[PDB]
């Protein structure tokens, strides 16, 4: 009952510095979750959200998502078939989805039973007191207690939970949760949000609708994927319009009604009303923090409601830290990965390394997707008194043949343009996600405009249009745009 | 006519050469080429051999061939359709690319018609003297002279060609530039060679190959595609096979006789046989040197046919520069326009710049693709005291959906043990081309694997691989493998 690090969530961030602690530093370590693997009750289990009900299972579903395109694209090329025939079957993807995810949910049991002092307790986390755990058989703090776990070091590692609107019908919507268990694609659905879980989603139904079928999404304000690069958010809005997706900006549902069908009666704020199969709310995430008992310990709280830390993920109470979505900050896997891996390597390694939350490189899994890594030109202008905006953008060869002409691939990179040092690099197309992970690396090497530009391509990628960029297109001087440089 | 410079090939690196010296130097520029555009007879034209008869056709064809594996794939993830009415219609895949292709053609048109000081000739240049370019009718240097260029300055950039070897029958095989305009897709095709051309040919034949087709790749080596990373040539040998494809390594053409059908029956050395619609020799590319007359100038070729060149592609005669295949360096479409760039601002610009033939990211557009950049482990263990190989290999989950479960991702990182510096990258899987560019950026600025380790992940992706690898598969130790 005695650990060097007891772990609450066994997801990205605690099961890294779970398994770090364990086989780089021969510790002894004990990690909590609230379900052995995937779906309802609790959705999340063993692995985390990424694992469960996230990066993984959403990829797997845009891949598939993204046979509607190949199938249609393939004429191009001189593929015949009969196109008549094509049917997308969605209890065939989430079948499949569920046996990849509980392999992997599998593997980590495996993980745990192999692993020399790593152990997994079942059940809910909270904090009795500053070197304590208490695992209890429900989230209610009055449930029995299943272990106590005495702790040299806590790891909050409990991730995010997705918010919904407390408008009236609110129980007749779903979360992202529950879309990874609909029974059968639904034929008319609207998505709420304009974040990245939206987007994807709205391009998963397009592609499994079934026939007479509409995917709306909707947005409260006027253009959506706020914090990525303008020209990207502008061309996914038209290439999703392509694709027959219909985006309602400056839309919010005010309530949702059942119709006598079952069916969903949206009435929005503007007196709009949409009738849907599904409501899928995708508005926002929210740390995981009440079922915690913080105020047990006195654990600071931010603003918002997610753990308070310092740069090397140290809450206001020692021996315990916080990563990952808790934090409300980036809410990414791999961020919470590499805050695990520093938090381990600084504690246990006496090697003490802090994560760098800037030029992160991320993706949108939108059909088709987007890389970036590091600071869109607006933010760049406020902090740089001058900024230069390198810009590609073209349809490639290849979906002119596809007929896929709407679909633009645009290349962006943003510069110093005192040294020419890269703060951030943008990309809508085909392989977005792949080509921009090296360029995290070139970012955090301080790579100029001239390292791009002086590197020979590979040809033909779209890739190679990074190393093509010699001349801006355009900058931002004290803040303001302009073609040319005083 | 009178010129600062004249390019003879108007190809990958004669138009960097020649628009770069014409607009950025505002040099009076001729550039050379046999045809206006694509195809028989001479294949090649305005616009090179990546253009025309290469890279860029080639690419379109690959992507065309992809088609197979995403309509097999589509199941795994719930797709349904009627498999028997799935037909490989090559004559609008040929068809597609002839108007990809004639449409850049009619650009470089329109890029000499529209460029005031870059005049573009039609004939076969070849040296006259140190300063005169002639243009003729034919290849034949008794053909008609078209015109008499006097230059300062003589860029030689004809490229390559294929190699066909001496065997009997040779006249009923093909090269790669037949293949671009076959009318119908063969049945059975033998590839010869292990290269990147037979390999990617290989795939492209085997998704339009009619119903009870066979696409057979033979290679005198071992193992396919020398030159790669070994687990990579491995790997590739097993997906081709795995995707119906049979290789044929140890083994080459003793010569070709035509069948009473007209099909060609191949003898191998070792006495196999094997009957098929097309034989596509490609086992080597040769330097374009025979049309150019260079003895009447004096300018020193290898036994090979390349023109040699310095580390500024200058010849052994002042005046007259190599780039591209002519020099027999890399022969990649991005080096040829490197060199091009390199070479007139060095001349024309005063701003002394050559090549850097190492850490140059490459791809091959096999099905699935490789991306790399930079040295094998092979090489790096006879350069390097201490070399250290990181290496993720395995079936992607959307592979193991898609019934592909033969489809290894292989990522490799080979390091300079001693300090950590990133020698090499190699990959092998779907996007590896796309991957591999920003490591060429990461490679050119002496990256270390902690840089790889230290950068966070873009998740779910192949490409994170590169980024989460901490600790060597195995070490070369003075040469010797250890793990
Ligand atoms: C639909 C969706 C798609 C996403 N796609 C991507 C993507 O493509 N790329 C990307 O990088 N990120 C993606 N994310 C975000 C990513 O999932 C998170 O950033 C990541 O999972 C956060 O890791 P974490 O370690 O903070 O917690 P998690 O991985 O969320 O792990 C938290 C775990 O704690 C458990 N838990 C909670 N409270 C308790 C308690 N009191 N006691 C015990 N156990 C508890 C939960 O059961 C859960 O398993 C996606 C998220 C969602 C919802
Ligand atoms: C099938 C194939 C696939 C390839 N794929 C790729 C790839 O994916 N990526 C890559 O980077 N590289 C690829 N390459 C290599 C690439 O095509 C070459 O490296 C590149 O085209 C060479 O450029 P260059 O300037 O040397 O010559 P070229 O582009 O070949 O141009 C030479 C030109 O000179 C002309 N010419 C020749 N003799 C004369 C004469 N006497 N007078 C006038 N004109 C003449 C020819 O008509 C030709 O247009 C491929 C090559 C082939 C054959
Ligand atoms: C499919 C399975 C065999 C598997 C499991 C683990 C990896 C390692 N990889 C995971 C994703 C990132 O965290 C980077 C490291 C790769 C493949
Ligand atoms: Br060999
Ligand atoms: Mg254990
Ligand atoms: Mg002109």
């Amino acid at each position: 009952k005695a650990f060097d690090l007891v772990v609450i969530g066994a997801g990205s961030g605690g099961l890294e510095a779970g398994w770090n602690a364990a086989t780089l530093y021969g510790k002894r370590v004990a990690v909590v979750d609230v379900q052995t693997s995937h779906g309802p009750p609790f959705y999340a289990a063993l692995g985390g959200t990424c694992v469960n009900v996230g990066c993984v299972p959403k990829k797997l579903m845009v891949t598939g998502a993204q046979y509607m395109d190949h199938l249609r694209e393939s004429a191009g090329f001189g593929w015949e078939f009969d196109g008549s025939s094509v049917k997308a079957n969605w209890k065939k993807l989430i079948a499949a989805k569920n046996e990849a995810v509980l392999d992997i949910n599998k593997s980590y049991e495996g993980m745990f039973n192999d692993t020399e002092g790593l152990d997994f307790f079942l059940g809910w986390g909270s904090l009795e007191s500053k070197n304590v755990v208490v695992v209890r058989e429900t989230a209610d703090p009055k449930s029995a207690v299943k272990e106590r776990l005495q702790a040299d070091h806590i790891l909050l590692a409990t991730g995010s939970w997705p918010q919904m609107p407390a408008i009236p019908g609110i129980e007749h919507c779903i979360s992202s949760n529950e879309a990874f268990y609909l029974p059968e694609p639904p034929r008319r659905v609207l998505t709420v949000g304009g974040g990245f879980i939206s987007v994807e989603f709205a391009g998963i139904f397009n592609a499994y609708k079934p026939p007479g079928g509409k995917v709306t999404l909707c947005y409260r304000n006027n253009l959506i994927l706020r914090g990525f690069d303008e020209t990207i958010r502008e061309e996914v809005t038209k290439q999703l319009t392509a694709n027959g997706i219909e985006i309602m900006t400056n839309e919010n549902p005010a309530k949702v009604s059942l119709n006598t069908d079952g069916s969903k009666h949206v009435t929005f704020e503007s007196g709009k009303t949409l009738d849907v199969d599904v409501v899928m709310m995708a508005i926002g995430r929210i740390p995981r923090t009440n079922d915690l008992q913080l105020g047990n310990v006195g654990v600071k709280l931010t603003p918002k409601g997610g753990v308070q830390v310092d740069e090397f993920s140290r809450t206001n109470v020692p021996n315990i830290y916080a990563i990952g979505d808790i934090t409300d900050r980036l809410m990414l896997t791999p961020v919470a990965i590499n805050e695990g891996a520093a938090l381990v390597d600084t504690v246990f390694g006496n090697k003490p390394r802090k994560t760098d939350h800037t030029r992160v490189a991320s993706a949108v899994f939108s059909i088709p997707p987007i890389g970036t890594c590091g600071l869109i030109e607006e933010v760049a202008a406020k902090e740089f008194e001058k900024v230069a905006v390198y810009m590609s953008s073209f349809t490639p060869l290849m979906h002119n043949i596809s007929g896929s002409k709407y679909k633009k691939f645009v290349a962006k990179i943003v510069t110093n343009h005192s040294d020419g040092t890269v703060l951030g690099v943008h990309l809508l197309g085909d392989g977005a996600p792949e080509i921009i992970q090296a360029v995290g690396v070139c970012l955090r090497l301080n790579a100029k405009i001239s390292d791009f530009y002086n590197t020979i391509g590979v040809h033909p990628t779209s890739a190679e249009e990074l190393c093509s960029m010699r001349t801006p297109s355009y900058y931002y001087v004290k803040g303001e745009k302009m073609e040319k440089l005083p």
